[PDB]
């Protein structure tokens, strides 16, 4: 399983101390955002604390299904929102940081 400890001690640390990881630290607040649809149209939520709870927990099976959630954070995010919004900018730069260090994950 050392490709589920590089997703916690590398992959998800180093994005979470990334400026723009706050938002993503926690589920999207509907109440906090007023967005009576985003629970309903977003079918699988995602967030930086979820995968860290989850990995904890040893929650995944395989690193695929580590990685495929931090995929759902960024493509909900991109879903949701538009083109040019703040957080999809931040959004583009944590995936960018996410697929540069999945560029160095131990293939084993
Ligand atoms: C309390 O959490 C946040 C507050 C703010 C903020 O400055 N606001 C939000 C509330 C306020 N509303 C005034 C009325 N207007 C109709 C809507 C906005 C305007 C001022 C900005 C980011 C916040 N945290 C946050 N976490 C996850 C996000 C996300 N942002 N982005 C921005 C999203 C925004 C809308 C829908 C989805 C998201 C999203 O994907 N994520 C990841």
């Amino acid at each position: 399983t050392n490709q589920l400890q590089y997703l916690q001690k590398v992959v998800l640390k180093d994005l979470w101390k990334h400026s723009f990881s706050w938002p993503f630290q926690r589920p999207v607040d509907a109440v906090k955002l007023q967005l009576p649809d985003y629970y309903t149209i977003i079918k699988n939520p995602m967030d930086l604390n979820t995968i860290k709870k989850r990995l904890e927990n040893k929650y995944y099976a395989k690193a695929s299904e580590c990685i495929e959630d931090f995929n759902t954070m960024f493509s909900n995010c991109y879903l949701y929102n538009k083109p040019g919004d703040d957080i999809v900018l931040m959004a583009q730069a944590l995936e960018k940081l996410f697929m540069q260090k999945l560029s160095q994950m131990p293939q084993e």
